[PDB]
């Protein structure tokens, strides 16, 4: 019951970052999500780079 701040996700659709803010999102790659934002907007870390960042939530699905 306790917040998810690890929420195992996979990348369903690439996405390019805008800025250093935003994370580079590759179809297939593991995202940990540790904040959905009420924009959308996830925050989450990649495990392939080990980068924390921004990006949009409706590119990735739960494992």
């Amino acid at each position: 019951g306790r917040r998810v701040v690890c929420e195992r996700h996979r990348v369903v659709v690439s996405y390019p970052p805008q800025s250093e803010a935003e994370l580079e999102l590759k179809e297939g790659d593991i995202v940990f999500v540790h904040k959905k934002r009420e924009d959308g907007w996830f925050k989450g870390t990649l495990q392939r780079n080990g980068k924390t960042g921004l990006f949009p939530g409706s590119f990735v699905e739960n494992i």
